């Protein structure tokens, strides 16, 4: 391959390790020729440092469902079918915000406004509150900024969709070795408080801003909960080496080192063989894992996931 050896992505011992000790789920490559330095910049949520208020679901009299998928129980919110694609940015942070936050607006504007909210503005104009921009940082910020500052609107990289649409493109990952491995290599672009031309209303006129934000309790029934009546919402979970590998069914951590603190977007649950999964949305585009969703272990706070859940409510009016 021209170059030296090391980092190739993972080993195929891997794969089918991961694939002879029967569990819960199967993997195979998602990334092909990529630098290790890019598998590890996705992964780039930081766990721990902070933490909102506190939001304790009264339990009581609620029968929640057995299953659920928060794109079906409300259909007129797209937002809630897309998945987003980082390029190689450690903005996972800000995505889970942003793509928990689009839907609840969608949500709670009555079905009203659905609306791409910005991670690029999150991103970039956040600072140094929110942790590092492109290398880390912490989904309670994200939200907090989202409540201080408010975001504006902004669709997928290159897509003509609003103030401020992601400027990093998608590194080809997916499949191809024609061009070189994308290294996770980047650089925090900058806050431009300014909407793409030809856009109408003003960038200052597009920030929407959010009401408050919480945590949500360590208990499974609660997030259940708080999925339920509110929306989807970000979490955070540890990634090891297996986990780049998903490709169908529900996760269990395996084999291989931590990559890093990945956040996400939880949107639901269901029993899949008699295990109960939490459906999460990734942000490594639709050729990852599962049209780039996947499921996890849910009810044993499995690598973190129901550890960190962050989330708030949309200002009304």
């Amino acid at each position: 391959m021209r170059s030296r050896p090391s980092f190739h992505p993972l080993s195929d011992e891997l794969v089918n390790y991961v694939n002879k000790r029967n569990t819960t789920w199967q993997a195979g490559h998602n990334f092909y020729n990529v630098d290790m330095s890019y598998l590890k910049r996705l992964c780039g949520t930081f766990l721990g440092g902070p933490k909102p208020p506190q939001r304790v679901m009264f339990t009581e009299d609620l029968k929640l469902p057995a299953s659920f998928d928060a794109r079906e129980q409300w259909p007129q919110c797209p937002t809630i079918k897309e998945i987003r694609d980082q390029g190689s940015c450690g903005s996972c942070w800000a995505f889970g915000a942003v793509e928990a936050i689009s839907d609840r607006i969608c949500i709670h504007t009555n079905a009203h406004v659905s609306v791409e909210v910005s991670a690029e503005d999150l991103l970039t104009c956040c600072g140094s509150m929110c942790g590092d921009g492109c290398n880390g940082g912490y989904p309670a910020e994200a939200w907090n900024f989202w409540t201080r500052k408010g975001l504006v609107s902004g669709g997928l990289y290159e897509s003509h969709v609003g103030c401020r649409p992601y400027s990093i493109p998608p590194c080809e990952h997916h499949v191809n070795g024609s061009r070189p491995p994308c290294t996770g290599e980047g650089d925090t672009p900058k806050c431009s408080k300014i909407c793409e031309p030809g856009y109408s209303p003003t960038y200052k006129q597009d920030k929407h801003y959010g009401y408050n934000s919480y945590s949500v309790s360590n208990s499974e029934k609660d997030i259940m909960a708080e999925i339920y009546k509110n929306g989807p919402v970000e979490g955070a979970f540890s990634v090891y080496s297996d986990f780049l590998l998903y490709k169908s069914g529900v996760y269990q951590h395996v084999t291989g080192e931590m990559m890093g603190g990945h956040a996400i977007r939880i949107l639901g649950w269901g029993v899949e063989n008699g295990t109960p999964y939490w459906l999460v949305a990734n942000s490594w585009n639709t050729d990852w894992g599962d049209n780039g969703f996947f499921k996890i272990l849910r009810g044993q706070d499995h690598c973190g996931i129901e550890s960190e859940v962050v989330a708030g409510i949309p200002r009304t009016d």
